């Protein structure tokens, strides 16, 4: 029943997800100036060069390009985390115009899109298990800003065609997640949700402080996404994106001064 539209819209969630309204939703906006240095904060591990991309899915919300998470391949590591989290999927929220399409925003500003990178601990076992964690997921957050061709990202692109429609989805092997990421990995981090339901409250959100650029035509691509399933009334898959929620009794730390 849920998506983005008038009627089913982020609005709309609480009633069937009443933690919709709990004490730590995500996404938030990101106050810099409140924001405190935590010197404490390990730099962030980020270790993909094992990745094993298999699929591309378009889900009817987002599409996912997702990996083989049965063995340490690709995890990221360190910064406020304790232990090790896999990669299980990255997938991207965005905007119908340049001017919106993330969830985290920045004193306010939104950017055109947003890539989260899911990992889960793995001393939970699997996914299913870690959602159910207060501390089973950590997602990391990029910014995209519309400028320059983000190379490592063209890939992806050239394949949505083949995963228009929802229920649709295409091998996509041998990708690297590497080229999606910024030079710095400065970041801030809090202790949220998931941004789609269930909205579960089991992620350390970890946003990047760098956003990449991707291209005008990059981003056009993502909106040509649909999504309704095959022979179904066409609607873009644009605007996919849950807006800031309550900070609530929390504090967002910077990994960087
Ligand atoms: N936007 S986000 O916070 O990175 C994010 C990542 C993942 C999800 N949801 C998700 O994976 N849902 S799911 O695949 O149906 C699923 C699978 C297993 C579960 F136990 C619970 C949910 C929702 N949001
Ligand atoms: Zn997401």
């Amino acid at each position: 029943h849920w998506g983005y539209g008038k009627h089913n819209g982020p609005e709309h969630w609480h009633k069937d997800f009443p933690i919709a309204k709990g004490e730590r939703q995500s996404p938030v906006d990101i106050d810099t100036h409140t924001a405190k240095y935590d010197p404490s904060l390990k730099p962030l591990s980020v270790s993909y060069d094992q990745a094993t991309s298999l699929r591309i899915l378009n889900n009817g919300h987002a599409f996912n390009v997702e990996f083989d998470d049965s063995q340490d391949k690709a995890v990221l590591k360190g910064g406020p985390l304790d232990g090790t989290y896999r990669l299980i999927q990255f997938h991207f929220h965005w905007g119908s115009l340049d001017g919106q399409g993330s969830e985290h925003t920045v004193d306010k500003k939104k950017y055109a899109a947003e890539l989260h990178l899911v990992h889960w601990n793995t001393k939970y076992g699997d996914f299913g298990k870690a959602v159910q964690q207060p501390d089973g997921l950590a997602v990391l957050g990029i910014f995209l800003k519309v400028g320059s061709a983000k190379p490592g990202l063209q890939k992806v692109v050239d394949v949505l065609d083949s995963i228009k429609t929802k229920g649709k989805s295409a091998d996509f092997t041998n990708f690297d997640p590497r080229g999606l990421l910024p030079e710095s990995l400065d970041y801030w981090t809090y202790p949220g949700s998931l941004t789609t339901p269930p909205l579960l409250e089991c992620v350390t959100w970890i946003v990047l402080k760098e956003p990449i650029s991707v291209s005008s035509e990059q981003v056009l691509k993502f909106r040509k996404l649909n999504f309704n399933g095959e022979g179904e009334p066409e609607e873009l898959m644009v605007d996919n994106w849950r807006p800031a929620q309550p900070l609530k009794n929390r504090q967002i730390k910077a990994s960087f001064k």
